[PDB]
């Protein structure tokens, strides 16, 4: 009763791989915050009393969310520090490792609670991304490609779009991005802030 649920990674990254510099985000892109907000936080309307999805993210991916603004709303949030810890909030969820994040959440939210679970995502930083491109049960990257070698100083781990990782990681067609994201998503480049990027979606067979 443990590994049900195959993981998600949702990132924004440049061509470069590039994905933050200075603890925040390289660019201000309302629409590509919109975009995450929205895949983060959709459950099928079926499902939408009760259902909730979890965003796992690092410790310095914690702090790098305004004060105002954490725990993302209307999400689970766990907090991965090994430091048990000083963190913070306001009844925020931690945990020691990936693992430990997911026995966590299977048992605060068990068959019997209130809440349930739809997906799980992790939504960064490159530490936990490279715990999560390490683990059995992730298989689909939402990726944001940023058409700009924008200066960045923390990098995504693993060069998934490659030619060395392109016989496991597969990018999909963008009706079945739009089928599983389960709305219109848009389709090729979108230019905010004069630069252009565009949504994609890749797999791993588990
Ligand atoms: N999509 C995008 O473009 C995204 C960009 N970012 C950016 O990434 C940067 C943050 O990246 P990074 O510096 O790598 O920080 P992370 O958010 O990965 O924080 C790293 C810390 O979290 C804990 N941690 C991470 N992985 C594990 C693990 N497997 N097991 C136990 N603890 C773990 C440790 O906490 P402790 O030290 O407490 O033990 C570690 O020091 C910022 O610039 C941020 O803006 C973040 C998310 C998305
Ligand atoms: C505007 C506030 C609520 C905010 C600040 C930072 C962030 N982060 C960490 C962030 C921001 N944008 C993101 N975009 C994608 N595509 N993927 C991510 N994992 C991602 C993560 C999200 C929301």
């Amino acid at each position: 009763m443990n590994q049900q649920k195959s993981l998600t990674l949702i990132v924004a990254l440049t061509t470069s791989y590039g994905i933050g510099r200075s603890n925040s985000l390289p660019w201000k892109l309302k629409k590509e915050i919109s975009y995450f907000k929205r895949v983060t936080s959709f459950v099928p309307t079926f499902d939408s009393f009760e259902s909730m999805n979890v965003v796992l993210m690092g410790r310095k991916t914690w702090e790098s969310i305004p004060l105002q603004n954490r725990p993302l709303k209307g999400r689970i949030n766990v907090v991965i520090t090994r430091n048990e810890s000083l963190d913070l909030g306001n009844g925020i969820h931690s945990a020691k490792s990936l693992d430990h994040a997911l026995e966590l959440l299977y048992r605060t939210y068990g068959s019997e609670s209130s809440v349930q679970i739809n997906r799980i995502f992790v939504i960064g930083g490159a530490q936990l991304y490279k715990a999560a491109m390490d683990h059995p049960k992730l298989d689909r990257i939402m990726a944001t490609i940023i058409y700009k070698d924008i200066h960045c100083d923390v990098f995504f781990p693993l060069k998934f779009r490659d030619k060395e990782w392109s016989s496991v990681w597969k990018k999909e067609k963008h009706s079945d991005l739009e089928s599983w994201v389960g709305t219109k998503v848009p389709h090729g480049k979108i230019n905010e802030d004069g630069f252009d990027y565009e949504f994609e979606m890749w797999t791993r067979d588990l």
